[PDB]
């Protein structure tokens, strides 16, 4: 169940907020996403832009992802983002996370036809 590209639009994508609108951000969106159903997800990233935005990483600047494998992207200006991490008070079930606000590059690996995100590697 759930194409690659759909966990990375569940996982990532946040087009409905110019960026985080409190420090209660991330713990309702880790939730919503159901991105702490069966553990705390540690480190996640939402990216406030449009999906097509997002997308047209998949076409921009040709970087190595974290791991080595050669079809990542980074995007060649700065992006809304918001980094979601795990604290410490941050016990599963009672996840709590820390909203991190930002503007930088992100990265993403792509794939497939029409080749579309479907991994978040780095924000820079």
């Amino acid at each position: 169940k759930e194409t690659a590209a759909a966990k990375f639009e569940r996982q990532h994508m946040d087009s409905s907020t110019s960026a985080a609108s409190s420090s209660n951000y991330c713990n309702q969106m880790m939730k919503s996403r159901n991105l702490t159903k069966d553990r705390c997800k540690p480190v996640n990233t939402f990216v406030h832009e449009s999906l097509a935005d997002v997308q047209a990483v998949c076409s921009q600047k040709n970087v190595a992802c974290k791991n080595g494998q050669t079809n990542c992207y980074q995007s060649y200006s700065t992006m809304s983002i918001t980094d979601c991490r795990e604290t410490g008070s941050s016990k599963y079930p009672n996840c709590a996370y820390k909203t991190t606000q930002a503007n930088k590059h992100i990265i993403v690996a792509c794939e497939g036809n029409p080749y579309v995100p479907v991994h978040f590697d780095a924000s820079v």
